[PDB]
């Protein structure tokens, strides 16, 4: 009652939603991306606040502290476990939903931009394009992902070999801390500014906006998508890829998608077909690339082309808030440091990807710029020595059909254990997976020991620094979820 009373005192009431508000179901659902988490059995927020100004965010946080109601912040809603808008067990929380805070102000000459956290990646990319056809920003492949959660968790895409992760191309932030105080890099200090850029969402406060550096790209880039079935030699070709791809020049990234006994090699090359063709013949002739495979286009056009295979619908693909795609979805991830034996590739392609409920596997090669950053330089630790990341993606489209895909996801993770990183088994924070472990709360504070179990998987040797920083900026564990950094205090 009095939390709401506090809010109503400080924030326009049209931006406040209670469970009985006519628009509450629509507002809650607008950026839910996973049909597992939209159904009525999920724990729902007591209130939703949709700020349009930073002062609204500050007021909400102050009210939450005064009245001990915790807040889960949502930007784009893509959290794989829905932790921006649901809790796992019954509890009281509000959602602060930033979708109305979505401005992207580009300074083309300075090669910087201020990007509100509620902007989607496609809007960031498009605004850069409206300023220049030869500037880019290295973030993810999915246009509807929110800036806020993506940057907080690191963020990587088809420019990761050239420029690293999104969070390491952030030069300032505007942030509201657990006390409602507005911060930037200077006021935050080294530890807090280190942590917020890749240490995971929620834990380190609400980032309102991010200042980014913009990076040059050639006026023409080249994409190819070359598939090989097992009959066409996929096993031998992927067995070569895993050694070659992380060693290729920074201008060339060749990822793989597999969803049966066939691998699709998807490349983005910062250059022309004319130079790509001989590069491929020299470094990876086994793929059989020739100029007919080239698709030359602008960098901005590569975003819909890579993700959707579209060539012709730039605005529709990048400026999309309809939320039409809502699979039931499960996700896992791994990091690989040692090449798989050929027999493991055989099993993956011929056996694991031909099972009931089998998902898709996406393999992103590292090396080059992402791997040149030291493991501790940012919270994202998956750097030197990484050959590739694996994402295991399971989509399905019927309620009551979760058993088979969920079992497959668990079973393949067990199969892969001997071949991927260990001690700890590394995972990417933005590919959130609650089965890696969850927090225990004691005396209303997430415990350090429970956080460490999953935290070392996402953050390796950076976990303790994250937790000490958490203890300094939020000792009472105000901004938390089931898998957020616990405070480590004296
Ligand atoms: C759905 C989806 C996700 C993808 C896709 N492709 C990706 C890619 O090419 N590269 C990647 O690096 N990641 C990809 N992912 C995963 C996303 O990066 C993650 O799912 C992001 O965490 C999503 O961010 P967002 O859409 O903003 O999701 P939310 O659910 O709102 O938040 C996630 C997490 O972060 C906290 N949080 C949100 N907003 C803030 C702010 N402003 N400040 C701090 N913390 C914030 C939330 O509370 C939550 O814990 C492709 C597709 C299709
Ligand atoms: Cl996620
Ligand atoms: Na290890
Ligand atoms: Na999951």
């Amino acid at each position: 009652e009095d939390f709401l009373g506090c809010l109503v005192k400080e924030i326009p009431p049209r931006l406040l939603y209670a469970k009985s508000s006519p628009a509450y179901p629509s507002v809650l659902g607008q950026t839910i991306r996973n049909s597992r988490w939209s159904s009525p059995d999920n724990v729902k927020p007591l209130y939703i606040i949709t700020p349009t100004q930073v002062s609204h965010i500050q007021s909400a946080v102050v009210c939450g502290r005064r009245h001990t109601v915790r807040i889960r912040v949502r930007s784009g809603g893509h959290d794989y476990e829905g932790l921006s808008y649901r809790s796992l067990q019954p509890e009281t929380f509000a959602v602060v939903d930033l979708n109305k805070m979505r401005a992207v102000w580009v300074d083309g000459k300075a090669r910087t931009a201020w990007v509100d956290s509620g902007a989607q990646l496609g809007e960031l990319y498009y605004a850069i394009y409206k300023a220049s056809p030869t500037l880019a920003f290295p973030a993810g492949v999915c246009p509807t992902v929110g800036v806020g959660g993506h940057f907080a968790g690191g963020g990587f895409g088809m420019l990761l070999r050239k420029y690293g992760i999104a969070a390491e191309n952030v030069i300032d932030v505007k942030l509201v801390d657990a006390n409602g105080k507005l911060h930037d890099k200077k006021s935050m200090g080294d530890d807090h500014f280190w942590a917020v850029r890749g240490g995971g969402g929620e834990s380190f406060g609400i980032v309102v906006a991010w200042q980014v550096k913009l990076l040059p790209v050639p006026p023409t880039v080249t994409i190819f998508k070359i598939s090989k079935t097992v009959s066409e030699g996929a096993v031998d070709i992927i067995n070569k890829w895993q050694v070659v791809a992380p060693q290729l020049p920074a201008d060339l990234m060749i990822r793989i998608i597999a969803q049966g006994p066939k691998a699709t090699f998807e490349a983005m090359y910062l250059g022309t077909c004319k130079t790509l063709t001989p590069l491929m013949s020299s470094k990876f002739p086994e793929l059989g690339m020739n100029p007919s495979h080239c698709n030359e286009m602008s960098w901005i056009q590569s975003i819909p082309f890579v993700h959707l295979g579209h060539r012709d619908a730039l605005e529709d693909d990048l400026l999309n808030r309809q939320n039409s795609f809502k699979p039931f979805a499960e996700y896992k991830s791994d990091y690989v440091y040692q090449p798989f034996p050929k027999t493991v590739w055989e099993q993956i392609l011929n056996t694991w990807l031909v099972k009931p409920g089998a998902g898709i596997m996406i393999f992103d090669p590292y090396g080059a710029t992402i791997s040149a950053t030291p493991e501790s330089a940012t919270p994202f630790p998956h750097r030197k020595g990484v050959l590739f990341n694996i994402q295991y993606v399971n989509y399905w489209f019927a309620p009551g059909a979760a058993a088979a895909p969920l079992s497959w996801s668990k079973d393949i993770y067990n199969y892969m254990e001997p071949y991927v990183s260990k001690n700890p088994r590394q995972a990417y924070a933005n590919y959130r997976d609650i089965d890696l472990g969850r927090n225990e709360v004691v005396n209303d504070v997430s415990t350090y020991a429970s956080g460490k179990v999953w935290g070392q998987k996402y953050f390796k040797g950076n976990f303790e620094r994250l937790a000490i920083t958490k203890g300094k900026v939020d000792p009472t564990d105000y901004f938390r979820n089931e898998q957020s950094i616990p405070p480590l205090i004296k």
